[PDB]
Parts: structure tokens; sequence; C-alpha cells
């Protein structure tokens, strides 16, 4: 059994469901950032889904990774996005100004506040649903209160159902993506590129995810993925110490998944 810098992780077969890693995998913890995970998953099960449907980035998207110092896509003001491009934005640099947009655009209410407030009820819906007990959302991007947690266990099986869709899987993967937004004055505008933070898809050979995450109190974790000869091993890794050292445990724990 390898050992790990984490304090709770987790590991199976993506397959057969098989569990193949165990360390404190249903003890709950903060979830941080990693909670973007569930909110990809939300947004690509609605009925009403549309990844052609373009989106105008409001200032209070922008007021908000301000207010909170939280990790961004850079969307500017004024700009139309696509909810495809809403997703690469949420993903690869984990943009909370991203999460807010789609929590805003799928929600059901009338007003900006009554839809958060209604997608988060979704994000804690489609986990009961998932059979779980350990989870509780609280935020759209796990930026909000210590009522926001789950667990190794937990969470591996949101992923592992959120790779059953194949845009979610072709995103995850994606190392960099160039955004080509829409202006105010209706010209089309060059993003700076998005590079995603998950350094297994270029240090890990196999792998295809899928979210890195952190947080003042959930600490450095990782949902990783890797697929070789066929066989396809996801995990988390939850409260790692470090950024390297997240990925350090993510690659013990995937080379002794693969061995067994
Ligand atoms: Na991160």
């Amino acid at each position: 059994k390898p050992t790990i810098a984490a304090v709770g992780g987790y590991a199976m077969n993506n397959g057969t469901g098989t569990t193949l890693y165990t360390k404190a995998a249903d003890t709950r913890r903060s979830t941080g950032s990693t909670t973007k995970i569930m909110t990809a998953k939300v947004v690509l099960a609605q009925s009403n889904l549309n990844l052609d449907a373009k989106v105008t980035i409001q200032k209070a998207y922008s007021d908000y990774v301000v207010a909170n110092n939280a990790s961004q896509a850079h969307l500017i003001v004024g700009d139309k996005v696509t909810v495809r491009q809403l997703l690469y934005g949420l993903m690869l640099p984990s943009g909370a100004d991203a999460a807010y947009a789609l929590a805003d655009k799928y929600g059901s209410g009338s007003t900006r506040a009554a839809r958060v407030k209604s997608f988060i009820g979704k994000m804690n819906t489609a986990a009961t649903n998932l059979g779980l007990h350990n989870t509780h959302f609280d935020s759209f991007d796990g930026i909000g209160n210590g009522a926001n947690y789950s667990t190794p266990r937990d969470l591996t099986k949101i992923a592992s159902s959120a790779m059953k869709n194949s845009t979610f899987r072709t995103v995850v993967k994606t190392k960099a993506y160039t955004a080509k937004t829409v202006t105010k004055t209706g010209s089309i505008r060059t993003m700076d590129t998005w590079k995603n933070t998950n350094g297994l898809l270029s240090s890990y050979s196999g792998a295809i995810g899928v979210k890195t995450g952190s947080g003042p109190e959930a600490k450095y974790c990782l949902v990783f993925a890797a697929t070789r000869g066929g066989k396809t091993v996801i995990g988390t890794v939850l409260a790692s110490t470090s950024i390297p050292a997240r990925e350090s445990d993510a690659t013990k724990i995937m080379n002794y998944g693969f061995a067994l």
C-alpha cells in the first residue's frame, strides 16, 4: 500500500466499481473547488441544455471573484460567452466567475439570487440521487460555508458519474483552450489562453482527468482518472499538503491501482 500525504484518499476501477485504494475514504472533509465537478455535472444534465447558448457576462460575476479573491477565467463584463466556453472556463482554470454564470443560467427563479439558491438545491439533489450520504453543498464553487463537505468515496462516485458524459470527458482532458468571445460591440475577441490546472495531464501517461481543488480548509485536493490497457482508475485525494504533493499522492495511488 502506498503512503500518501493526503489525509483522505480513494480509488476504484471506474468500469467495475471495485475499490482499489482506501484511506479514511468515508470521513467527511471540506471540498473547496473540487465542488465545481458537480456544477458541471448538473449543468450537463439539464433538459434545456444548449452548448451553443450565449451568456452575457454580468458585473456580478466579476465582483464576486474580487470579493472572494477566488480563482477566475477572466471573463469580461459585457461579453457574450457560450455555455460550452463557460464549461472550459469552469474546469480548466477553475473559474469561479464562470461557475456563477452557470448557476445563474441554469437555476430556476426570477432573480439571480433565487436562481443560484435553486441551482445549489439541484447540486444537493443530484447527490442524494447518487445515493450519497456524506456530501452536502452550500455553494456553486466550493467557496461557501463549512456546510460544504464530502468524502474521498462520494466525490469519486460523483466524478465517475460525470465521466459518463462525453462533453465532460472532452473538457476535463483538455490541457489548453482559447475562448473566442463576442464583445459588447459585436466584435470577436481572442481571450488569453486557459491552461488546465491538472498537471497529471502532462506528467502521467494515460491521464484523462479530472479536476484539482483547494481552499483554506480543504487544502490541496485532486480528483484523478487515468486509463491504461482498457482499464481506467478513478479516485480522489483530499487535503494533501501542496500542489506537488497532491499530484504525487495521486500518481502513487494510480500506479498502485494499475498493478494490483
Ligand atoms: Na486549484
